[PDB]
C-alpha cells in the first residue's frame, strides 16, 4: 500500500496517502476520528482536547474516557449529519470507511491510516508518526514506538521455536482461519508464533473450517477472535469449540485455547499506541 507522505507548507502539510491528497493544518484542533486505534494514539499523545467526534456506537471499554465526546455514529454506520455539524478540520479514517472517502472529503481533509497486512509494523509506524508530525510530537511518538519494539523483543524471547498456532475468527457459528500476512497475522508476522499451515492463502474473510480440520492440524495454540461478542450474538466461541474433536487437540489439553479481546483485535486492529502495546502483552501473557 502507498504510505502517507507529508510536506511542510508553513501553516499546513500537503499530505498524500493511498486514497488521495489533502492540505492539513498544523495542530488541527477539531478532529473527527473514525479509526479506534488512532483515537487511542491521540490519548497516548495527550491530544484528547483535539478530538471533537468519535464513533460512540462502537467505542471500546478501553476508550471510555471519550464517552462524552460528540458521537459520529459507528465505524460502519457513519452519521454524516453529525460530522458536518462539527465542522472538523480533519477527519481520520481507515479501511471500513474508504467507501465513504469522497463524501467525507467534502466535509474536511480526510486522512487514510490503513494497515498493510503484508507490512504491518511499517504501516503502524507510518500512521502514528504522521499523526504525531501534525502536532510536533514525533519525539514522544518515537519513544512510544521504541517502547513497543522493546516489548516485542521481550515477547519474542519467550515464543517457542517449534510450537504452532491456529488463528481463527468466529462469527455466528462459522469458524474462519487466518494465516501469515492476513488479518490477525501479527501473531505470526510480528511475534513469530509459527502457523499450523505457514503457506495458507486466505481471502478477506479467512478460510471456513470445521472442528475436524482443527483436530487434523492439532495445533499447540488456538488464538480466537470472537466477532459474536461485538455483535451481541447468542453463540460464543467457547461453546462453538466445546466439542469432542477440539478437546482432543494439544491446545485444548494444554489450556491454550486463547480468547483474544475482540475490541482490540477486531475493532482497533492494533492501529494505535495503546492497542498494539496491549495486544503484544496479551499474546505474551498467553504463551509464556
Ligand atoms: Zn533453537
Ligand atoms: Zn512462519
Amino acid at each position: 500500500m502507498l504510505p502517507i507522505s507529508m510536506s511542510d507548507e508553513g501553516d499546513s502539510f500537503l499530505v498524500k496517502d493511498s486514497l488521495g491528497e489533502n492540505k492539513i493544518p498544523k495542530n488541527p484542533s477539531k478532529v473527527v476520528i473514525l479509526d479506534l486505534g488512532i483515537l487511542d494514539t491521540f490519548d497516548a499523545l495527550k491530544l484528547n482536547d483535539k478530538v471533537v467526534g468519535v464513533p460512540a456506537k462502537n467505542l471500546p471499554k478501553y476508550l471510555q474516557q471519550f464517552k462524552n465526546k460528540p458521537s459520529v455514529g459507528g465505524v460502519q454506520q457513519v452519521d454524516f449529519e453529525a460530522i458536518n455539524a462539527l465542522k472538523p478540520d480533519l477527519i481520520i479514517i481507515s479501511g471500513r470507511q474508504s467507501k465513504f472517502y469522497d463524501k467525507l472529503k467534502e466535509i474536511a481533509p480526510t486522512l487514510f491510516v490503513g494497515l498493510d497486512n503484508a507490512n504491518f509494523l511499517s504501516s503502524f509506524e507510518n500512521n502514528v508518526l504522521s499523526v504525531a508530525k501534525l502536532y510536533g510530537l514525533e519525539k514522544e511518538a518515537l519513544e512510544k514506538i521504541s517502547d513497543i519494539k522493546n516489548e516485542i523483543e521481550k515477547a519474542k524471547s519467550i515464543v517457542d521455536e517449534d510450537k504452532k498456532a491456529l488463528i481463527i475468527l468466529t462469527n455466528s457459528n462459522k469458524i474462519s482461519a487466518f494465516g501469515p500476512q492476513s488479518r490477525f497475522g501479527i501473531i505470526h508476522d510480528v511475534l513469530g508464533i509459527n502457523a499450523v499451515d505457514e503457506n495458507i492463502k486466505v481471502g478477506t474473510h479467512g478460510k471456513s473450517i470445521n472442528s475436524e480440520f482443527i483436530l487434523e492440524k492439532n495445533p499447540d495454540y488456538i488464538f480466537v477472535v470472537d466477532r459474536n461478542v461485538i455483535l451481541g450474538n447468542k453463540e460464543r466461541a467457547q461453546g462453538i469449540l466445546d466439542n469432542a474433536l477440539v478437546a482432543k487437540t494439544k491446545a485444548a489439553q494444554n489450556k491454550k485455547i486463547i480468547y483474544l479481546d475482540p475490541e482490540y483485535w477486531f475493532l482497533a486492529s492494533g492501529n494505535g499506541l495503546e492497542s498494539l502495546k496491549t495486544m503484544i502483552l496479551e499474546i505474551k501473557n498467553a504463551v509464556k
